[PDB]
């Protein structure tokens, strides 16, 4: 099986416990059952990259946590940051326990984080030479999984939360606000994760533009079966946007069907 070890925010959670019933064959989520525990009123982009996008077995561990930055000491948040998430693997999973008997060859290791360090640092940080501390941590957290053995990586880069109905709210200046640090943020994640894959030689990475892949619905809404880009439906289907701040079933659906050939170097679809 492919092992799929996940950490990240609200974008992500589905309340997967270590101490809840953990993934097999016939169970690839663990816990809880697929389409609970997320911001989409279903599956998210996991459980759909897991159990309907998948090729081969999938085995969901998904550390992912609400309200996530990476790192308390710089952008804090809730205690749950990406730090604790990491440290979580590290104490249940890095070993390769019978219950996870990951390899280099089979272990994916997902990371989707940005969203709430730029959400709460935009207006009060310089993008150009605080986004490099944000991401110089999110490398060092890497590289403990690499210490452990993972060679297979994947990274989202942050989506337009700029034009989010939360965001719209505070005005077009201060969507331009977030969108040009939130920018310099993905620019710097694309360096990082370029520079990672060259210095190991020996890692298969994914770098996945869900910025691009977002604004294109964004600006064309209809063209993917949306009324707008602006409604809000918790249905989770009838909009982008299952509340306020992040949307539904229907785009993490979409996003998962785009990622897919992207993937196909790592091992699971």
């Amino acid at each position: 099986p492919t092992y799929f070890f996940t950490f990240g925010d609200s974008y992500s959670q589905t309340g997967f416990s270590a101490s809840g019933t953990q993934p097999s064959a016939s169970n690839p989520m663990g816990n809880p059952d697929l389409g609970i525990g997320t911001t989409t009123n279903g599956p998210n982009w996991i459980g759909y990259l897991t159990t309907t996008e998948n090729a081969s077995l999938v085995l969901s561990y998904n550390l992912a946590a609400g309200g996530a930055t990476i790192d308390n000491a710089l952008v804090p948040a809730y205690p749950g940051d990406l730090a604790s998430q990491f440290r979580l693997f590290e104490d249940v999973y890095a070993d390769k326990p019978a219950s996870a008997p990951w390899s280099a060859e089979d272990a994916v290791f997902g990371v989707w984080i940005g969203i709430n360090d730029i959400g709460n640092a935009y207006y009060s940080t310089d993008a150009e030479t605080y986004t490099p501390k944000l991401i110089s941590r999110l490398e060092s957290l890497v590289e403990e999984v690499y210490k452990n053995g993972g060679r297979k990586f994947l990274f989202l880069n942050v989506p337009p939360t700029s034009r989010s109905p939360l965001f719209l709210e505070q005005g077009e200046e201060v969507v331009k606000q977030h969108a040009e640090y939130l920018s310099v943020y993905n620019e710097n994640l694309e360096g990082m994760v370029d520079d990672f894959t060259k210095k190991k030689g020996d890692v298969t990475t994914v770098l996945y533009d869900s910025w691009s892949f977002m604004t294109k619905i964004l600006d064309d809404p209809t063209a993917y079966g949306f009324p707008d880009a602006t409604c809000i439906n918790d249905d989770g289907t009838s909009c982008i946007w299952w509340n306020n701040y992040h949307p539904g079933m229907k785009y993490h659906l979409l996003q998962a069907e785009d990622m897919k050939p992207k993937l196909r170097k790592l091992g699971g679809w």
